[PDB]
C-alpha cells in the first residue's frame, strides 16, 4: 500500500557517505530486468558501480530508477538500475553502507 | 570513526513519510541535554512532537539538531533538539516509521 522506502534510504545513505568524504559504489543484481549495465563488469550475477559526483555523470538517484552516464572501456555508456535491482550502497574505502531489506513493492 | 547518520536517516523517512501523504511525529528524549522543548506535554521523559509542514514552521533537519518554531498552548515558542535525544519518526496515522539505533557519536 505505501510506497518503498528503498530509494530514500539510497539517497540518504550517497549523501552521508559523499559528507564522509567517502567513494559511493552501488551493488546491483544484473539477473533482474531492466538492469542496464556495462555487463563485462559483472560477475556472480551482481555488478558494483562507483557512483561518485567525480566518476559519473548526470547522475539522477531517483525513485524509479537509478541512472548516469560514463565512459567504461573508453565507450560511452548510458547505466540504468531498477530500484528493485539495487543490492547495497558500500564505501569503496571503509566499506560504511548498507544491504537494502527486501520489499513488497519489489516482488 | 565515521559521523552519524541519524540525521539522514531522519531527513529520508520524513521525506519518505510526507509523499506518502502521511503526517510525520518525532518521538524525543526530553532527558538529554540541550533539549529545548515544551515540557508541559512530555510524559514520563519523553514528547510526540508533531513536525508536518503545516503544524510546524523554519522546520530544519539539520545534523546538529532539529529545530522549527511552532505555538504551544497559545504562545510561540521555539523547539530545539539535539539529534542525540530523537528517538523516532514515524506516521500517526498507521505507525509506520522506524526507531533509530543507537550510534557511538551520541554517548
Amino acid at each position: 500500500q505505501l510506497t518503498p522506502r528503498r530509494p530514500y534510504l539510497l539517497r540518504a545513505f550517497y549523501e552521508w557517505l559523499l559528507d564522509n568524504q567517502l567513494t559511493p559504489h552501488l551493488v546491483v543484481d544484473v539477473t533482474l530486468p531492466g538492469v542496464q549495465v556495462p555487463m563485462e563488469y559483472a560477475r556472480d550475477g551482481q555488478i558494483v558501480l562507483n557512483i561518485a559526483p567525480r566518476a559519473v555523470g548526470n547522475l539522477e538517484l531517483a525513485n524509479d530508477e537509478v541512472r548516469f552516464n560514463a565512459r567504461f572501456g573508453g565507450i560511452p555508456r548510458q547505466v540504468s538500475v531498477p530500484l528493485a535491482a539495487v543490492l547495497a550502497i558500500y564505501a569503496r574505502e571503509n566499506g560504511a553502507g548498507t544491504m537494502f531489506e527486501p520489499e513488497a513493492a519489489y516482488d
